[PDB]
């Protein structure tokens, strides 16, 4: 179990204003520390927000969250369930700002709600330095669907501000699960715009490099992962299903059951390897050809494998390299296969 810890900076506020917080687990025998960025979506302005605030309230707030949470999948300590990081310091950042982990804005006389999922992220690394971060050889910020877009977001600000604080030694690296879009046409008109619009709506910031490229009203272009991988210094493994689930919604994709037909068949097969496409430069990548959306924080991510390698395998080889290719340990592992379970370790139910 991690332990919850609220922000001693009660400054720094879920949407709502209630403090902000992190779940803590401390292996006092280990120097990795993986802090994880939930995800749950985003809210875009003030009538989507309060609806989210009816119904999703605890992603916005910190009022009702539980005293204690399981550390799940790669946040477990138990080597089964981990065969990667079973032994690491585990932290649990919930996503209580609705702004894809990039707000720096407060509660104000003109905000109904504060967007601080930038300032999270600093407050905590900042306040676990005391708790033991100071000691780190390895800084993971990982995330799963927004939280893995957010570690794209961050990853970099993160090293940068260890460095500043003056804990040079800290190697802070990058893990992006499912937060690897694509800003493509839609199988049927109903992405780009809902960034646009929010990143207004919360004083959004992204990485200062993609910052400069795409200039003042373009950032939303830092959201998508093929754009702002290449500017990012911090080494950043991406975890990313080829026929993601959110994508396909984002895209207005439904498979029922009926025979998929051509048009769609085509569809399908194009965003699989457009997918593939964005990855042929990521030297660090997990990105099976299955239908299913997050892998990290499950109990059984350790069962889907590509090219007979499994994730946290792949996660461990990815370790290796960061030392100093590796006979049989491969950190590159992109399905080539065109149609969803098309490999056969994909999830079923
Ligand atoms: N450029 C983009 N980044 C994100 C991050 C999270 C997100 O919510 C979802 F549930 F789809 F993951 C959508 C998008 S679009
Ligand atoms: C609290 O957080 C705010 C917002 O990030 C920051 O401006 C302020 O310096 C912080 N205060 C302390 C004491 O850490």
């Amino acid at each position: 179990d991690l332990r919850l810890h609220l922000l001693l900076n009660t400054s720094v506020t879920c949407n709502d204003g209630s403090p902000a917080g992190y779940y803590l687990k401390e292996s006092r025998g280990s120097r990795r520390w993986l802090l994880f960025l939930e995800g749950g979506w985003y809210c875009f302005n003030r009538e989507n927000c309060d609806s989210r605030y009816d119904t999703m309230r605890r992603l916005m707030s910190s009022r009702d969250w539980p005293r204690t949470r399981t550390g799940t999948g790669i946040l477990s300590s138990q080597p089964e369930e981990n065969p990667y990081w079973w032994n690491a310091n585990m932290v649990f950042i919930p996503y209580c700002s609705s702004d894809v982990w990039s707000g720096a804005s407060s509660k104000s006389e003109k905000n109904e709600y504060a967007f601080m999922g930038a300032l999270i992220i600093q407050e905590v690394v900042r306040e676990l330095l005391g708790r033991g971060l100071s000691g780190a050889k390895v800084l993971l910020l990982a995330g799963s669907s927004a939280g893995g877009t957010g570690v794209l977001l961050n990853v970099d600000r993160v090293a940068e501000q260890l460095e500043k604080l003056g804990y040079p030694a800290i190697q802070v690296r990058g893990l992006a699960d499912s937060g690897w879009f694509l800003d493509n046409k839609q199988y049927r008109h109903t992405p780009t715009e809902a960034i646009r619009r929010g990143i207004r709506y919360w004083n959004g910031v992204v990485p200062e490099r993609c910052r400069r490229q795409f200039q003042e009203g373009e950032e939303w272009n830092c959201f998508f992962g093929y754009k702002v991988y290449p500017t990012l210094r911090s080494p950043v493994f991406v975890v990313q299903w080829l026929f993601d689930e959110a994508q396909l919604t984002v895209d207005n994709v439904h498979l029922t059951g009926q025979p998929v037909q051509e048009g769609l068949r085509l569809y399908i097969q194009n965003l699989g390897r457009e997918l593939r496409h964005t990855l042929k430069d990521v030297p660090a990548s997990f990105a099976p050809a299955c239908l299913s959306h997050e892998i990290i924080i499950r109990s059984h991510w350790t069962d889907v494998q590509v090219k007979g390698t499994s994730l946290p395998r792949a996660l461990h080889c990815w370790d290796r390299s960061l030392h100093d290719p590796l006979k049989g340990c491969p950190v590159h592992l992109v399905d080539s296969c065109p149609w969803p379970h098309c490999n056969p370790s994909c999830p079923t139910g």
